[PDB]
């Protein structure tokens, strides 16, 4: 009891996760760069299945188009030595000073045609890696101030961005989706559509919805105080479950990107309990950043401890769902009458129902118990394998 | 340089608000209960346009169906009396022991078709009083255990409860919409559709959704520390803000329903400039509770204090908009280029715009400053009075 | 593999925890109301040593001194069946409604005068019981708004409160000490001394310091995103870790009181290390409430798993600090260095050390790893059972 | 009304603020580097009384000793030409990557001996330059997670650092005192003590704790939800308000900085009222980032919007105190009730008192209202300018 990931459980990592060189708003780096080629042969020898990257991790800002396709070219030779994939790619619209009020929203109209443009170069090359997902972090749309950005013009500029996506994705013949990931707040004071809510909303306005969904992070849902496993159910509801973003943090506060498992630990059990059980079969994906405490080995520990957790907690929900005392109980707690219509018996039924009302004895009903605090016991003990 | 409220601002209360006898989670009540009959004068007086209620403000939870009549006849007096409109009306799925495991998402599936039909007599009742928007807040939908609510199951419920609802409104040919009041947690764990982004997305799955808009509430936004005004953006641009609740709150923490102005302030200036740049006309409701400390004195000084705030915030808002140096801040600002769009040009065009990418000078563009401090600081001097 | 705890454990519950009956700022309660005496029975068969109890928990507000002493004999001849201990006693300075604006920070003179002179006759009965420490929480001494509560004057207030208790302690030759239970809002505003630490710096203010310590509460530190087992360390190095209140929160909202366990579970497993590490030897008190879905099954239950909790997450911190490989990882993260002075060659050693400045090599020293990636997943298999 | 600072304002600014380029953990800088020379001459332009520095600040981190000099020289003159002061001075033990587990605090021992070394070499020059206070953030002392910082080792770690400065500042005759400045999180998981009441809990287990205060920030109380005056009326009532840092940030999220203003702006009016009515007279210290949407001009636009809303919210609470209106309010209230002693008659008095307890109506005391809420919208008319 030994967790050892294989490239069938579908493990992928940003090029920019094992590859951040600790730089934070108060200190220097405090590792060195590291190569593409490089990151993909670690990563391929810890049983990852394939990598992510933005543009510009990838290729180097500015690059003409002879280092262009050197940096593909070695890429490329990796991915084929290890036989990691690319399942999903994403455009840098943050980091450079051009992008500091936004890309597609940025109030300047000739720096949002520049953010068009760049992310149109990208879709191309992601289709040519064979990603199958493009994710869009809008981390500079939005404000510190509340008169700096109209939040109805922008979401006009945002729908209009996706919008062009959209079109061209589909005059190209290419087979790629969409998908947004929230972020409430950091690097602006707000950020727009800040939580997977917003972004469903926001899908259901583009004109072609079905080429959009969500890419939620564990740790941004928690940058508001929100359930996470809810966030995704919901996510799951809509038919727009794309991609995710695993990892961990400590309450509301910066955005800490802890490797999955750490921060609330409960939360990622009921997390996969209910990827696992919802049959989710798209990359899991960790989003995450090795301390800056850390130096290279620390690094490769942190990124095998990600997938770790992951199979751990596969086996404790598993085992959980799997135990006939917990089945009995989640009979008890009525979960079983959740999933029942109300009233399938349809409305004028319901009203000439006088056991629904006039005869419904309320007091009876108020006084069952319903038996949570000793299913979640038996979750609790499941989950620290004491069952 | 005095601020008093007439019928035409739309000024209303819940009858729970000045009614509230103050009894918290450690307290017992500090106020004597008042007579609906009291509240609909009081408010008359100071100015109010009308009020809401939940089924049992009004009539006792239990009454026979001649107390029933009796308390809506009162009712009904003092409204002729004042001229005090009801615009909206609600349910109380929360009180009652019955509701401990929500109302339409109780594990029980016979509460739930009790909700239901509970709710149907009180939009009946509605009706007869003239309100146009019929709120539900599902604030015990939620869970405070991982096991005790398969999300997606009481999705399914939710959907299923509000798509009869609004079958019943259709067949019964009444004009009257929906509006469902987010809250992310209190007095469950977590509560479902705990935001604006999570309600507005749920919408768009209901049979009819052109019945349903949102309720959102200043307090419950800022109990996940998110932007209030940017939601109520998001509601706008969807079309969907039918109602709103209006009240203050001091950050992440229990629901404390202050009046209106306290709280976070500033955001309050931005939710009237925007609430009245965006013509917004349905009824200015304050759902607040003046605090335990108060006598009834301290209750009606608190409740004008919500109506004099929002005057007073209008007044400042109208004069930063109206301000000439105000309008050049914001053209410097580059507000006027985010209200164009990005290209209108079309996609072909964007990609041979040489000027888009291959002759974009991206330094230039990262070198110009946005201009949003000088510009915040005159909607400071604004607000303050100081301009 | 099994837990089962034993009056050693020194496991302690408050009557008004397993007590509560489930009314809540929006419902109803859900329970009927237990005897005290009945408490007492099921908690010994649990396995618990002791209770705690308010004044108003045990004796009925307003109760003669004829009943007054009827309460106190049940009370004690259950104990004498049970051998259950009374370890900890406390005041209701919160529920009344003359409570309302605080007990000893009330603005009225004559409301303070009157909390002492309950408070005092409750150390009296908690001496003849046998407490040992008597805590304070002012729940009610704060503000809703910034005019309504000079602070400097409300310290001054409280810290004559806490001498004159002092004093009336010493006068009397009692062996009991306090214990102030910080906490940072709910139902005030914002509520005076919030955490851990704004009470240990209070202290360090009253006549006699070496009477009073701390109460910390899990969830009261989390509603601040603070780090439970780091603020009980500070309590530790100060030593003033009196008691300690246990039970588990899910972030930054209002009070929740779930078992222990339930919540941040990875804090649980910190705090749990770190008082078995320390030799805390106080109760191992649980201030929760058994959630209002609950019938009285549901409560116990949720009493045990505040018990299981605890023992499961002390046998996974031992094994964790029993491990050679874990003693190792230690050392190669310089948690042995952490623990020897910095310069205890003195001052004018330390600015004659060329190694210490002119001849430190910085770049060899931040090229170090620090190893605590690996120390903490060896930390996450250790609490999952795996290891 | 108009609000020109002078010098005689106090009004200073870290060299790192209207310095900072606008670097932040996604972006790259947006604005060149400013010389200290240039700052100097700027911010006395705008009314500025003086500016502090960070060691690095000032002299380049590796810098000889002859460019430390020319550094130096180059300083003095442009105060000696502006009349700008110096008044606080500080180290930098967290940019650099040596920093990065620490620096009082780290585990590796030469470091902590290389970080007390840092510090002292600053303290002399401080000293030169004529600061009387020296502020310590230790926003690298703390952790990611639990194993990799034994708590108490820590803070016997930084009481050793503390007192051995304490001794060298003693040693050498100088006229400096310390002030630490709190942070809850961010750039580490945790801090060491993470808010005002854990620093001044710490000062008191110092050895000489009258060398040291606290140097408390707006937004980093409000990182925690707490009260920012709140924090502050305590450090006042301890002696222990030495320097302030004042700014502006939006609830629970990471640090933003804001110009001071903007924010939570009641908590600005009740912060301005309390320092100006308990007659603070230290430097009204600006540490704040121009966000990095602006150019230079929006950098001295927000350094002045700084100074301005400290005036505006000065006259404000000035005219609040002043008007007999609000005056005969706060009696209304019994805030003069509050400031008078509980039972300065003594405890034996308190005791024979029957008016206190056996013949103390609780009712008619609970009937009382506090009236908080008309004193409070006084407090808002009077903010407005609505008075
Ligand atoms: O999508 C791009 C990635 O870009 C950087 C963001 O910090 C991270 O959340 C994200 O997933
Ligand atoms: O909608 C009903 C009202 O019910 C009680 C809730 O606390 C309040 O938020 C709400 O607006
Ligand atoms: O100390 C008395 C007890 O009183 C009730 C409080 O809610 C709880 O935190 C506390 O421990
Ligand atoms: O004390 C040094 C200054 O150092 C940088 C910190 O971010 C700021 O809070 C502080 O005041
Ligand atoms: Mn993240
Ligand atoms: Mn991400
Ligand atoms: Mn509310
Ligand atoms: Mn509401
Ligand atoms: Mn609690
Ligand atoms: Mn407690
Ligand atoms: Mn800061
Ligand atoms: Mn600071």
């Amino acid at each position: 009891m030994n967790y050892q990931p294989t490239p069938e459980d579908r493990f992928t990592f940003g090029l920019w996760t094992v590859g951040w060189q600790g730089r934070d708003p108060f200190g220097d780096a405090t590792r060195r760069a590291l190569d593409p080629v490089e990151s993909v042969q670690r990563l391929a020898e810890l049983g990852a299945h394939g990598v992510t990257f933005h543009d510009d991790d990838l290729i180097p800002f500015g690059s003409s188009d002879s280092e262009r396709e050197e940096h593909v070219k070695r890429f490329r030779q990796a991915l084929d030595d290890t036989g990691m994939k690319v399942p999903m790619a994403t455009t840098n619209l943050f980091t450079h000073p051009v992008f500091k009020d936004g890309g597609f929203t940025a109030n300047d109209r000739d720096v949002r045609r520049y953010a068009l443009r760049k992310t149109i170069r990208n879709i191309d090359l992601a289709v040519e890696l064979g990603a199958e997902t493009y994710v869009a972090w809008g981390g500079r749309e939005g404000a510190e101030s509340g008169g700096a950005k109209d939040v109805r013009d922008a979401l006009d500029r945002m729908k209009e961005a996706f919008d062009l996506l959209g079109e061209y994705v589909t005059s190209q013949g290419y087979d790629i989706r969409f998908a947004i990931e929230p972020k409430p707040n950091e690097p602006r004071g707000d950020i727009l559509l800040p939580t997977v809510g917003h972004a469903l909303a926001f899908i259901e306005r583009l004109e072609r919805p079905e080429l959009y969904g969500v890419n939620p992070e564990v740790g941004h849902e928690q940058m508001a105080g929100l359930n996470f496993p809810h966030g995704i159910a919901q996510a799951l509801w809509a038919g727009k479950l794309f991609h995710i973003d695993l990892n961990g943090q400590n309450g509301i506060k910066y955005d800490q990107d802890l490797r999955f498992g750490a921060g609330d630990l409960r939360a990622a059990f009921w997390l996969v309990d209910l990827l696992e059980s919802a049959g989710y079969s798209g990359p899991r994906h960790f989003d995450f950043k090795p301390p800056r405490t850390e130096d290279f080995d620390g690094v490769w520990a942190s990124a095998a401890g990600c997938m770790r957790n992951y199979l751990i907690l596969k086996e404790r929900a598993a085992a959980f769902r799997a135990d006939p005392e917990v089945q009995e109980a989640l009979r008890a707690s009525r979960l079983d009458e959740l999933a029942r219509p109300t009233a399938a018996d349809g409305l004028q039924a319901l009203l000439d129902d006088r056991s629904a009302f006039e005869e419904f004895d309320v007091d009876a009903a108020a006084a069952r118990g319903m038996a949570f605090e000793r299913l979640d016991q038996l979750a609790m003990d499941h989950l620290l394998g004491a069952r």
